[PDB]
């Protein structure tokens, strides 16, 4: 999927995200500083400040 804020394929590395106002759902691990795939309903940063 190409969504991100560097604008980029997840090649590999695709962790989603669970917002209601999200047009950058998913990303790749590397980018949010992940290696551990999450447990339940991830929030990216974006979300985090919204
Ligand atoms: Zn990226
Ligand atoms: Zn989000």
């Amino acid at each position: 999927t190409l969504y991100c804020f560097c604008q980029r394929v997840s090649f590999g590395e695709m962790v989603a995200c669970d917002g209601p106002n999200c047009k950058y759902e998913w990303f790749h691990y590397d980018c949010v500083n992940l290696k551990e795939p999450p447990k339940g309903t991830w929030y990216c940063p974006e979300c985090k400040i919204e």
